[PDB]
DNA sequence: TGCATCCGTGAGTCGAGGGTAATAAAAAAACATCATGGGTTGAGTGTGGTTATTGGGGCATAATCGATCTGTA
């Protein structure tokens, strides 16, 4: 009662939380520092680390 | 003296895949350096050339058979 089975969905989604944490890392500073009207956010996102 | 605190320890052969990745700026000048290409050394490998021959065949100069008409009891 006490042990609890985790599958692979879990932990798929907890490396999918990391690396949304990684983008957000990025995105933090991305969004103060860029531009605000030519800004299209494709170009500001980083597929690498996912 | 009692307290927390830190520091080593802890098997053995074996097999199969075996490597993955958060990010980043451009100019200019200045200099170093290898890369190719063309030209002297030079270093070969290449190729004919005269002169030492040693078996072989040869012509001389000798030699041992093969066949018939004149001399002796």
């Amino acid at each position: 009662g006490n042990r609890r089975i985790r599958s692979v969905g879990e932990m798929a989604e907890n490396q999918f939380r990391v690396g949304l944490v990684r983008v957000e890392r990025a995105v933090k500073e991305r969004l103060s520092l860029g531009d605000l009207d030519t800004l299209m956010p494709q170009d500001m996102i980083n597929a690498k680390p996912i």
